[PDB]
């Protein structure tokens, strides 16, 4: 009996930014007006992000009481992290009672927590804060992963399905809450790098219910967890980096991140499909991170997908932008949502089987084979 | 088939400092020699610690030439995290290389990565530059751990334990290496608390190797780890907190830890015990996380243990210091290795059934149902 997702989450911050009014809100309140060339290259970059909108929890009014935020780089860890604490926290309890709403058990229930954020170090950290908002068992199995980054969503899946595979009766909730407070900041001319991560980075949090064994009178599956690998990319060394610095956390992205994943793809799949002796890329529903358009666009050619294949992914990246690794779960919910609207037979696009990829720091790739749940 | 350790290494800094001097140094080397109060209520907290001696990677010249470290609140991250995450990689290759001796396994065996650091947050971590520096296999399974704190030793077992009783063949590399440069500061009079750490912390990284079905032709189990717990200590909000600030990891300790934990370890025991049929705590070898001296006095008088049933325990606090997430370990390690020079049955002492517990932030209290294996 495979570890089973049974229910999703999702939370944004209240304030929708978007991107094609962005450029100017960007460069207005971090005071660049004067660097007209390097706003150019921003507005192009937005442009062609492929991205309408995102909720940051940034406003102006915050960057007017905390100017060191709107730098570049200036000495602005403490005031970051304390809006990261609570908002991770927040996002995160949203998410979470929508999801347990959607489990239909009761949070007593759950046996066991895994809270994943981007930032936002705290000792007790935010599993500890999610129990007691949410008034969780206290002896609730808890697991707190801080600062890993975009290819997490697979992280989580891939701990929860031993975790509900090994233990009768577990019922584990995940908690994806990002917040992108930790990494804003103004341009740099000299660093064309972080001008990419705030032109393509979004808040939001994702949470799941992953269960073995589904009572089938209350419980409702949405897609099952059949494998779990994770590998670094070949010579990719240095490709996505992140470090958390005075100035809050600092972004590296190398050119070459979307050729290092494209290409590498089909090995993952190989890897992962290949005992199942499947080997049509096409006839599988697919749920990958959209680390950005140029990802989705050579993951499309050099695998061989169809044009529609990656539809759900990149609405979500036009809804929502790059939430880290919480955007896998927030476009899993939208392919049943979708799969329903369109009378579909599965949960997958109609497709029985499927893979989710999260892509990260490393560079990581978190490969998950999934299995759609029939639709009535 | 349970998830048993098969292999257990370690590695500590090459600076020692002796408990005995620590107070002279320190408060020089803080330039607080003009603090005569605080100087003694820090005195007093070296000498009722029950450490004789720990190993650091700060040293005189490190602080000399990085004025903010030795500042009790001074913008100093980056500084302390370009040291932190060099010295956590360094020590937990050392480590980790002396567990796969001891497995006696091939490294390319090693299906699973675990690694567990106080701090040192970097993307990728200490996980990802492990498998680097020891040339493990690219497609290793990894987590990564920053800022759990004391009771992770618990934690990485519980996680190892899932994945190996789940995943047939799996091998599982544990690696919690604990440096303290992230927090070390100067005394502060207006928080008491803060010097405490500076008292009883102490560096060094472990490393374990776990998996389901030994291969006994190669293989040599050590424990078994029968079950799993994790909970939070009722009313003790607030009694252990760490900041990651401009100025490092700070820390606050309440001087309620010791009662809130003592008086709130039988209920663990019991929940973890009664599906066993086991109450007598004395009939159970011990592996407890020394926080400090009072907890075990305190565990000791009201679990009520024999005087010496946390001999190892103490042993190691005396020789190490407090290790965070690592020292578990060290305690695990060094009570099979006297069980062997003392010629008892066991690797627990003789004893068949045996506890680990880890102690940390919220208050969080790891509970591990142990097994010996033969001597």
């Amino acid at each position: 009996k495979l570890a089973t997702v049974m229910a999703i989450g999702t939370a944004n911050p209240p304030n929708c930014y978007y991107q094609a009014d962005f450029p100017d809100f960007y460069f207005r309140v971090t005071n660049s007006d004067h660097l007209i060339n390097l706003k150019q290259k921003f507005k192009r970059l937005c442009e062609n992000s492929r991205i309408e909108k995102r909720y940051l929890h940034v406003t102006e009014e915050i960057l007017k009481e905390n100017p060191n935020i709107a730098a570049y780089e200036a000495t602005s860890l403490n005031v970051r992290h304390k809006m990261q604490v609570k908002g991770v926290a927040e996002l995160g309890k949203e998410a979470a009672l929508k999801a347990i709403k959607e489990w239909g058990q009761p949070k007593s229930k759950i046996t066991h927590l895994i809270v994943c954020c981007l930032a936002g170090v705290d000792m007790p950290g935010a599993d500890y804060q999610l129990t007691k908002l949410l008034d969780l068992d206290p002896s609730v199995k808890r697991f707190m992963f801080y600062h890993l980054g975009c290819y997490a969503g697979g992280t989580v899946l891939r701990l929860a399905k031993d975790i509900a595979e090994n233990n009768k009766g577990a019922r584990v909730l995940i908690v994806c809450s990002e917040m992108t407070t930790t990494c804003f900041r103004g341009p740099s001319e000299t660093h064309l790098d972080s001008m990419i991560g705030q032109a393509l980075f979004g808040d939001g949090a994702a949470a799941v219910i992953v269960g073995a064994d589904p009572d089938l009178t209350v419980e409702r599956p949405i897609f099952e967890l059949v494998s779990t690998a994770q590998t670094i990319v070949p010579e990719s060394h240095g490709a996505i980096e992140g470090h958390l610095l005075e100035s809050g956390l600092s972004f590296h992205l190398y050119k070459t991140v979307p050729t290092l994943i494209s290409n590498n793809i089909k090995t993952c799949l190989s890897d992962a499909f290949t005992p199942l002796n499947i080997s049509d890329w096409n006839s599988l529903f697919w749920i990958a991170h959209p680390g950005g358009p140029a990802i989705l666009d050579q993951v499309t050619a050099k695998v061989g997908l169809e044009k529609e294949k990656l539809k759900v992914t990149r609405q979500v990246l036009k809804d929502y932008g790059n939430m880290s690794s919480a955007t896998v779960f927030f476009i899993m919910d939208e392919m049943r949502k979708k799969s329903l609207e369109n009378g579909q037979a599965t949960t997958g696009e109609g497709l029985e089987w499927g893979v989710l990829f999260g892509f990260g720091p490393g560079i990581t790739v978190e490969t998950v084979v999934l299995r759609s749940v029939p639709v009535i």
